[PDB]
Order: structure tokens, then C-alpha cells, then sequence
DNA sequence: TAACTTGAAAGTATTTCGATTTCTTGGCTTTATATATCTTGTGGAAAGCGTGCTAACTTCGGCAGCACATATACTAA
């Protein structure tokens, strides 16, 4: 179980299944998507997840003890949104 | 310092789909007339608990019972 014996290189020249979908997506990207952008919500999620990576408290007494319950709670307050798009109305919190 | 080609982002529109409505069927109701018959739909006349308070005076006012006393007939000496 090492990395020196593990496959950067173009993922091709092997009998695969998902690689066909991957190449189709690459072609669809080269068609209209330009460089690496238009991923607004994607970068939002990325940064909002990185904001909580390895941040230490200002005081030593504010260290979260091991095993503390973290609960994810979505909230739907507003009516002003897409009732059509599967429903994505409002923010989600952690407590 | 704009101009056009980008992207997922709305309404917005139309197309079909669940469902309830609307449209068809019978058939019974009712109108008279009389024709006729089974058991079972009746008409009608009998007859074999439970209390409370006194509303209070007056002056009965009788009898209930009771009941006390005793005069008398029976019995022991």
C-alpha cells in the first residue's frame, strides 16, 4: 500500500467506462467554456469549506473538546426564489 | 474606454396528463277502470312511591288504656 506503485498523464490508452463521459465533458467544455471560470457557486462552496480548515481559537479555553456534536441545519425563510429549480431557497448552518 | 460573445439563470409558455364534470342510457313514479284472490297488514273490545312540615294558636274532648280500688264470692281454719 504505497504511492510509488500508483499511476499529469493523460487518462487514456486503457479500457474504461467513465473515461468516455470524461472525454465528452472535456469536449463540451472546449466547445463553450473558456478557461477555468463561471464556477461562482463552486468557488463559494470551496471558500466556505476552507474557512473552517485548521483554524485555532484566540483563547486556549475556547478549544472544542473531542466528540462534540455538529449538526447541519438548512433553513427556508424566503419566498423570493425558484420554486421551479428543485428548491434552493436559503442558507444552511452548522451548530 | 466601450462592444460582442460568453453562462446559468427566469417565466413563460405550451403540451400533455390526472380528474372531475358533462353527457348518454334505463325505469319508475304517476293518471285513470275494472278484471280477481292469499295470508297477513290492521280495527276494535275486552279484562286479567313516597316526601316534608307541622304555621300556630283554642280548647276540645274521646276514648285508649290502664289501671287503682274495692266490694264481693270463694276458701282455709
Amino acid at each position: 500500500c504505497g504511492l510509488d506503485k500508483l499511476k499529469e498523464v493523460i487518462p487514456e490508452n486503457t479500457d474504461l467506462v467513465t473515461l468516455g463521459v470524461r472525454k465528452r465533458f472535456l469536449e463540451h467544455r472546449e466547445e463553450t467554456i473558456t478557461i477555468d471560470r463561471a464556477c461562482r457557486q463552486e468557488t463559494f462552496v470551496y471558500e466556505m469549506e476552507s474557512h473552517a480548515i485548521g483554524k485555532k481559537p484566540e483563547n486556549s479555553a475556547d478549544m472544542i473538546e473531542e466528540g462534540e456534536l455538529i449538526l447541519s441545519v438548512n433553513i427556508l425563510y424566503p419566498v423570493i426564489f425558484h420554486k421551479h429549480k428543485e428548491h434552493k431557497p436559503y442558507q444552511t448552518m452548522l451548530v
